């Protein structure tokens, strides 16, 4: 398992995303060029969700500019880390 | 294997991040708030690549807010995907 990293400025990311998850390795894309092209950004974020469900990974949001895609079995835990105090 | 976010304020939630770190899973950790507060990310910063080190796993940053942490066995590879 290696994470690679994507910076999503269209579609044409979306098909080596696919294939990194295909490869059982862990995504995270960079929307920010995008999140104001609404229209190239759903159908990416259709893409990429219709991915997580066909391998039964996970995608989840990393505050505004980011979504992390994970492979089949790996999941994201949405419980934060936060100070102990 | 699971990806756990953390939100890094200050140097209580280092102990927790290395837990999570041995046990096998990755560690996204958003720096944000300590990033203008160069003593105490460069605290929080030896910490994390003393434990990357040594458990020979991998830390690099992701864009200006985060850092990606990995287990033994995991690494990023730094070559984007790209246009």
């Amino acid at each position: 398992v290696y994470i690679r990293v994507a910076e999503v400025t269209g579609l044409n990311e979306v098909p080596e995303i696919k294939r990194e998850i295909y490869d059982g390795n862990i995504v995270v894309a960079d929307i920010a060029f995008i999140k104001h092209d609404k229209l190239t950004l759903d159908r990416v974020l259709k893409d990429l969700r219709q991915l997580a469900e066909d391998v039964k990974g996970d995608i989840v949001g990393l505050g505004e500019d980011y979504v992390i895609m994970t492979p089949t079995g790996i999941k994201v835990d949405r419980n934060k880390i936060r100070s102990s105090s």
